[PDB]
């Protein structure tokens, strides 16, 4: 109907809640994702360089750090040409990847950091503390960057915290908005779809993903659970834009040809589908 674009996908949830097939639905996209070569994350000199052995970057497209020894960070560029999006997820920075974060961020011209996890979670670092909370600034000697606080909004589900990264070496500097979303649990969901919206709406309303910005960097603790299902609601609402019925469960399959596991709930593919809905609504 006319006033509903977010009709079909509305039914197709519907459908799936009262057939409860949400746990078959997250099956078949695991058994359809298929493997692609990560030779360079495994090899010996990188074992440092990975939060978690079972998370890797894809070879054709992870990002590399250029004119460095050492180029590989674990960090894939996703990117959905039917809508022309571009991402950057990575995993939560280790305390001696945290300079190589900020080399990436630099290089790639990223405008926007999207962290949606907390720097501890159940009685885990899940993340280096990789921009300081107060007004001394970060050094990253290793690869010429200083991070300094700018100022700090802080609301009840999330804060934005604006940063000034500057190249030591060259002197430039740039203003980076780091957008935390405070409440979303490891492997769960955030605490509402309203409040995952208003996050998201603010991410789009800054400007930091303009195309004349890098890809914006977007983090969890692993990068794939959370940062896969804030990609891909994204993702698919821009999708929406073009008034075709879109397949979320195909939109999904090919942003995992980028980088593994994206989504890893069946219920964060739940929120997905809600997020979605409710977003298509507000807009
Ligand atoms: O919703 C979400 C969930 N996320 C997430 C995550 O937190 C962690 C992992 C992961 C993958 N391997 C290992 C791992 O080997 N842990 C070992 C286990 C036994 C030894 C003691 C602790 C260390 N952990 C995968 C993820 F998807 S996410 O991507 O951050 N977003």
């Amino acid at each position: 109907p006319l006033g509903s674009p977010w009709g079909s996908i509305e039914r197709e949830f519907e459908e799936l809640d009262t057939q409860r097939r949400w746990q078959p639905l997250y099956l078949e996209i695991r058994n359809e994702s298929h493997d692609y070569p990560h030779r360079v994350a495994k090899f010996p000199e990188n074992r440092n360089r990975n939060r978690y052995r079972d998370v890797s970057p894809y070879d054709h497209s992870r990002v590399k750090l250029q004119n460095a020894e050492n180029d590989y960070i674990n960090a894939s560029l996703v990117d959905i040409e039917e809508a022309q999006r571009s991402y950057i997820l990575t995993q939560g920075p280790l305390p001696n990847t945290c300079c190589h974060f900020w080399l990436m961020v630099w290089q790639q011209k990223t405008k926007a950091v999207v962290m949606l996890n907390r720097i501890v979670e159940k009685e885990s670092v899940k993340c280096a503390q990789y921009w300081p909370t107060d007004d001394q600034e970060m050094l990253f000697k290793e690869t010429g960057f200083s991070v300094k606080l700018l100022s700090e909004d802080v609301k009840s589900y999330y804060t934005v915290h604006l940063l000034q990264l500057e190249n030591i070496n060259s002197g430039e500097t740039r203003t980076i908005s780091h957008f935390h979303y405070t409440t979303w649990p490891d492997f769960g969901v955030p605490e509402s779809p309203a409040s995952f919206l208003n996050f998201l709406f603010k991410v789009r309303e800054s400007g930091s993903l303009n195309p004349d910005h890098g890809p914006a960097v977007i983090h969890c603790s692993a990068g794939i659970g959370r940062s896969g299902t804030f990609s891909l609601v994204d993702t698919c609402l821009v999708l929406m834009e073009k008034g075709d019925d879109i397949n979320i469960k195909q939109v999904l399959l090919n942003m995992r040809k980028y980088r593994m596991g994206l989504i890893q709930t069946p219920d964060q593919l739940r929120f997905s589908y809600m997020a979605i809905i409710e977003g298509a609504k507000c807009i």
